[PDB]
């Protein structure tokens, strides 16, 4: 099919480090998470499950010159992060723009050094709509400005939805990654992907987006719930996410557990 996949990075301490993620030749997009702290009086701080910010500099240019594309997830699963205000959205727009998506300006510092960022992915998981369309207009302003950068959003799997719906439907992100997993009303079960395919079809559709990728768990431990065998998704999905010209790939949480599973590489026949 010569697939693109997208896949999450930085959950575990203990993972296959950026570059070696990077020369597996499995993926696309790499998409660093999380900066899931911001806004309420907060400054912004990363959990990137304790891997060193500026040790991942050499790594992301490495992936970089191997032609795979680094973004920075903002959010998460968990964190304190909200943006309930206007001057929360500027100040995380105005952070991002000049800390990870512009080069270097020799004086305020930056968390990844002189690395330079792909994009930038909306994993908001919780705060309702908010101010993120603002958020997403003036990150959206900077990219016609000159900063050749993609926009992102993961939302869950039923349509619309309730953080990202909105922002979603302004136009304004260059790709979705559709959570297919943490709810049954939505995703893979029982050996019944009716559920599945009910929501693909409404997401296909009705997103405003020229790429919507499926997400799946690596693993059956990764998600509470969700997990398809990659067999099942390579006979069950792909015949009909592939008469959509929407069809992006699939996106796969996470990293940590697709190591352990080998699911990119079973996907991809074997992926070297």
């Amino acid at each position: 099919a010569n697939l693109d996949i997208a896949v999450y990075w930085g959950q575990n301490f203990d993972e296959r480090s950026l570059e070696a993620t990077c020369d597996t030749g499995n993926y696309a997009y790499v998409i660093i998470g999380f900066l899931n702290t911001f806004g309420g009086g907060q400054t912004p701080a990363l959990d990137i499950s304790g891997h060193s910010p500026s040790g991942l500099e050499p790594q992301i240019k490495h992936c970089q010159s191997k032609n795979v594309k680094v973004l920075l997830s903002i959010g998460g699963p968990k964190g304190p992060y909200s943006l309930d205000s206007r001057s929360d959205a500027n100040d995380l727009a105005v952070y991002l723009f000049n800390n990870f998506l512009l080069p270097p300006g020799h004086s305020e510092n930056r968390p990844f050094g002189n690395a330079v960022l792909d994009g930038i992915d909306f994993h908001i998981e919780h705060g309702g709509p908010s101010q993120y369309q603002l958020l997403a207009n003036i990150l959206s302003s900077f990219r016609l400005a000159g900063t050749e950068f993609a926009l992102t959003a993961a939302p869950q799997c039923v349509y619309p939805d309730p953080n990202l719906g909105t922002v979603i439907n302004s136009a304004t992100f260059d790709a979705i990654w559709v959570q297919f997993y943490n709810n049954p009303q939505c995703s893979y079960s029982s050996g019944n992907a009716e559920a599945l395919m009910n929501a693909w079809r409404e997401w296909s559709m009705k997103a405003r987006t020229k790429k919507v990728f499926l997400g799946f768990p690596a693993h059956p431990d990764a998600a509470g719930s969700g997990y398809m065998p990659p067999e099942k998704v390579k006979f069950h999905v792909f015949p009909a996410a592939k008469k959509s010209y929407k069809f992006g790939g699939i996106m796969l949480w996470d990293s940590y557990w697709d190591t352990v599973s080998n699911f990119s590489s079973k996907i991809l026949g074997e992926g070297w």
